[PDB]
């Protein structure tokens, strides 16, 4: 952008800043007369205007902060806070609503400060929690709870007091209907998550919000499915609540829905709701490209950070990254096995006009010597990089190298430098794919019993081992052949084996004590519900297993029938048209059909719930003679006013009391 | 080390005598945690956890010992 | 434990008047006196408007008269001054 731009800007500014100030004093004018269409209007005039200032395609932020201040100068931004907050409102809601939605584009950072200095904050908070009679009403309430929660953390933990979190998950749970609901619940959690201590973190893991993000992730809406990402991504990146998220499920739909998705789309998308993004929580998702956070944590930020960079594009303030570095983190995640985070972060710094490194993939046995080279490299290792080439080293060559190898041929005399070396190497060896070779998904076995094993994938895969095989092994065979020389690992093998003599029949057992209930359910239809009752039951303290994360092209996973097998208990929702794809399916193709059927061959505790809309098909010689019997079931019948009592009757058919 | 310790190990040794964090760090990058102890050996104690003094070892040997109790 | 965060969470829980009423109950003798104007002072350690809203409790006339009824203990006086 040139500098003939740079003053045109400063030029579009001073004078759009102009007129609307002129324009929103003559709204002012209207809100002063203190008549309800008045205050209506003018609010409704500053809103458009706003909004209009907001989509003014380059001054937009400059122009929406000048006018923040002008609101304060004039004390008009005062003048909506006393006139929302009055009680004498209730004449009139509507004034109420257009003075929250005015507040609500004018919640600038020193808006919101200017805020917190008044001590208006719980006042406004109590009079957004009221704001609860229509989901216009709860949608603007979700925006101005959000909007207080875009502020440091003292603010945000003294807001968690007000228990608002809970009025938060009673309005999206009452009105689903609305996505835009969902998109405020979901950023308002993004925020006060951003914007909270430990403490604070704790107590909102405490109100079960992991298992609400399920439901906000398997939400329909990219908006919401961004903002609940990020809120459990946020979550993620503290160790301790890593446990608690996995038992939501949540970190499984979070790549899924970054790799449907390419960020620029999405920031174009976004816009209406990019529209005041800002530094200080750019520098709080910071800490998400970290190397010490999860993939999963790494890949939204990184995905984040490109949209970001997208939007400041847009908005000519790419500087803003080269002030908090961030550039740097870009450019260590691009040159990182981290493929999807690589691949965003690649984005982000093409965005920014930075050079981006070299990429390294995750398949790290195909790598050329050339990769292995720059990864010793980047791991600071330079002064060998000479020898490694010299010695010709590979993706397959790096993966066998013992302490004497770095010791002789690397002549690597320091064993300081190879437990340092080592190290890397183990982190990169439990990192790496190895579906490039492993046609038995023993990486995927080993990993179900922990990923830490995964050390051991390349040695054992290599070595001729695979999944079928693994029963068969002695401590001698794991020890040596596969170089387990930890005990400890030994026996963590050694307790697989111990439960079964199969693989499968190991894995059932194992999945037996991870999942009580599984849900089948139309993608098409009853995602939403589905998501509903897994969280309201996981609430309840259920393990529940669902189909959310979208499976590719054909494919389709045996382990799910084999997740029902370990389950005690089958739901089917039964949405409208839930069956209407199983009719003539007698070669049973349907998945829907495959987990219905599996759920029948097992006696799963089997459990139709009738969506508030459903109906069986016209014509049950059509529904397939092994399922068919489904339609002479007892079951749940869902009423969304009633959701408490559902899923009552939900966990006695769950308890084998109804089916 | 709650900065890596998800099953409070430390916290645990602590408890069952002061010095005995110094084996905490050993154990838990082999993969020991909390739940596990009542399942190791004295060898793998000695060997795998390091835990080459018979004295501590014997300690931790008292957790364990103690570990334990229509018509 | 009335450290900052202590405080901080009575003012969060909003303990902070029920603890005032009972420490104006804790009068009848000159331990409770103290402990009063103790629990009382330290509740003046928190931001400007849990003061304020204090004063709107007029404790302060039960502080004067506590000191009034007994400056024969130097511990009243300090926990009165404090």
């Amino acid at each position: 952008m040139s500098n003939t731009e740079q003053v045109a800007m400063m030029h579009t500014l001073k004078t759009k800043l102009s007129k609307y100030q002129a324009m929103m004093d003559k709204a002012f004018e209207e809100i002063a007369k203190v008549e309800d269409a008045n205050i209506i209007e003018g609010c409704t005039i500053v809103r458009k205007l706003m909004r209009k200032v907001w989509n003014t395609p380059k001054v937009s932020a400059d122009l929406a902060n000048a006018l923040c201040d002008y609101l304060r100068d004039r004390d008009y931004f005062d003048k909506l806070i006393k006139m929302f907050i009055s009680p004498n409102t209730a004449a009139c809601d509507q004034v109420r609503m257009e003075c929250g939605k005015v507040l609500e584009e004018c919640t600038s950072s020193a808006n919101l400060e200017y805020i917190v200095n008044k001590s208006y904050t719980k006042k406004i908070m109590i009079v957004a929690m009221k704001l609860n009679k229509t989901p216009d009403q709860q949608r603007l309430s979700l925006s101005l709870i959000g909007n207080l929660f875009k502020h440091s953390n003292a603010v945000s933990l003294s807001l968690i007091e007000t228990d608002v979190i809970d009025h938060i998950i009673l309005t999206f749970k009452r009105a689903p209907e609305c996505p835009d609901i969902l998109r405020h619940a979901a950023l308002a959690l993004a925020n006060i998550l951003l914007y909270t201590c430990f403490e604070g973190k704790k107590k909102i893991i405490q109100k079960k919000i992991p298992e609400w993000l399920f439901f906000l992730a398997s939400q329909a809406d990219d908006v919401t499915r961004y903002y609940a990402c990020i809120a459990v991504c946020t979550i993620v990146s503290v160790k301790e609540f890593e446990p608690l998220v996995r038992k939501s499920d949540t970190m499984k739909l979070v790549e899924p829905f970054l790799q449907v998705h390419d960020p620029a789309t999405f920031a174009r998308d976004y816009h209406k709701y990019a529209q005041g993004n800002t530094k200080e929580w750019l520098e709080r998702l910071l800490p998400m490209l970290q190397p010490s956070r999860r993939r999963e944590a790494r890949s939204v930020a990184a995905f984040h950070f490109t949209l970001e960079a997208t939007i400041k594009k847009e908005q000519n303030k790419l500087d803003v990254f080269q002030e908090i570095g961030a550039i740097q983190a870009l450019k260590e995640v691009a040159s990182s096995p981290d493929e999807v985070a690589a691949k965003f972060a690649s984005e982000a710094l093409t965005v920014i006009g930075e050079e981006v490194p070299y990429k390294l993939a995750q398949q790290v046995p195909g790598w050329t010597c050339a990769d292995v080279q720059y990864w010793v490299k980047k791991i600071g290792f330079e002064e060998y990089v000479e020898k490694f080439a010299k010695q010709m080293v590979d993706g397959d060559l790096l993966l066998q190298l013992t302490e004497n190898d770095l010791k002789h041929d690397v002549g690597m005399i320091s064993g300081l430098h190879r437990k340092r070396f080592l190290r890397e190497l183990q982190t990169l060896k439990v990192a790496a794919d190895y579906s490039s070779v492993d046609e038995s998904n023993l990486d995927n076995f080993l990993m179900g019993l922990s990923p830490e094993l995964s050390v051991y994938t390349y040695q054992m895969l290599t070595n001729g081992v695979n999944r079928s095989l693994l029963s068969s092994l002695t401590d001698e065979m794991m020890q040596n052949a596969c170089g387990i020389t930890n005990p400890i690992h030994r026996l963590k093998l050694t307790q697989a084996f111990e439960t079964a003599k199969h693989p499968d029949d190991v894995e059932v057992a194992m999945l037996s004590k991870q999942i009580d209930v599984f849900i089948s359910y139309r993608r098409s239809t009853g995602n939403q519900l589905a998501s509903l009752i897994k969280v309201l039951l996981q609430l309840r303290g259920y393990r529940v297993f669902i189909d959310v994360d979208k499976l590719y092209a054909g494919k389709f996973d045996s382990s799910l029938l084999k997740n029902i097998q370990a389950a005690k208990h089958f739901i089917l929702v039964l949405t409208p048209n839930s069956l209407d794809r199983l009719l003539n399916d007698d070669n049973c193709e349907d998945w829907v059909h495959k987990e219905l059927k599996c759920a029948f061959e097992h006696q799963k505790n089997i459990i139709p719930i009738f969506d508030t809309a459903f109906e069986f098909p016209t014509k049950e010689d059509q529904i397939p003679n092994d399922i068919r019997m489904i339609t002479k079931y007892n079951g749940v019948k869902w009423v969304h006013d009633y959701q408490d009592a559902c899923m009552a009757k939900v966990v006695r058919f769950i308890t084998g009391e109804l089916n």
